């Protein structure tokens, strides 16, 4: 019941990105500018269909430095990990919800076995627990 | 000697994003949050390999709006396009380039065969004209 580690993940679908300033209710830890990517399996639940066991949903966060009216991508912060198995992770709604530090596989952020996460993440239960839209 | 819309870059690999805010000297009319994408054959040529005829870079051009210390993805303004043909496309350095409103096919931006675009992009010659460069 770890969520594994989503190699591959910055070749996956681009599905969305947001930046989160200082002072957003999320700033600490969200702050910076993310982009959420899906595995070939998300997508099919992005699209309208049921999320399938093995859908990855990843959020990538950056730092950023803002220049000159730029807002210009610097270091990873994290990724948030969301992973569909409706047995494994059935406590917490079929997700699987993991934090990587720096997106590196060695420097997991979930302590509570995601809970806290899934606090939230249970508000969006009618679009199975995913915020993010498929835009084209 | 026409640019290819490039059917399909949403499902491509995305390179890098920026936020470009009012005050910048872009600001019009590149404006907004923008996202590049890379065709395989630009992958070869990003990752410092050499770019394939056929390689495409895409840059997709969002309007944002404030949304409590949040920059949320508006309305799609525009998209760039550089498609490699070093034969085709000599007189602006072997990319072929064009704007497509609002990423409609049939909203072709480009009035002066690309010599408009070349002119900055040529700033890069050293890098083949590209601006972007691949991170992690
Ligand atoms: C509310 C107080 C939140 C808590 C706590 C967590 N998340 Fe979340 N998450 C939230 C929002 C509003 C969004 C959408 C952002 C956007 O650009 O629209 C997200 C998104 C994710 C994603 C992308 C998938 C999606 O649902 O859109 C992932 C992979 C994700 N979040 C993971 C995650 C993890 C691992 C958390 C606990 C450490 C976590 N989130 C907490 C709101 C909230
Ligand atoms: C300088 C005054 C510019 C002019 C005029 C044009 N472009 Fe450009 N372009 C510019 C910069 C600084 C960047 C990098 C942005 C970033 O986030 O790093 C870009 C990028 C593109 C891309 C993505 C590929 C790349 O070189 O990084 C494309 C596909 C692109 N630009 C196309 C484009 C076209 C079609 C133009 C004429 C209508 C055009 N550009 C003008 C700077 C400048
Ligand atoms: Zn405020
Ligand atoms: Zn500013």
């Amino acid at each position: 019941t770890k969520v594994k580690y989503p190699d591959g993940f910055r070749s996956w679908y681009h599905v969305k990105s947001m930046v989160i300033q200082p002072g957003h209710p999320l700033e600490n830890p969200f702050g910076g500018i993310h982009h959420v990517y899906a595995n070939a399996e998300a997508i099919q639940g992005l699209r309208g269909g049921n999320y399938p066991d093995g859908a990855v949903l990843v959020v990538d966060l950056f730092d950023y430095q803002e220049d000159n009216h730029a807002l210009v991508e610097g270091k990873r912060k994290l990724i948030g990990v969301m992973e569909r198995d409706a047995k494994r992770f059935s406590a917490t709604g079929g997700w699987g919800y993991e934090g990587f530090g720096e997106g590196k596989p060695d420097k997991r952020l979930v302590t509570d076995g995601g809970q806290g996460c899934f606090g939230c993440h249970a508000a969006q239960k009618e679009s199975q627990y995913v915020f993010s839209r498929l835009r084209d």
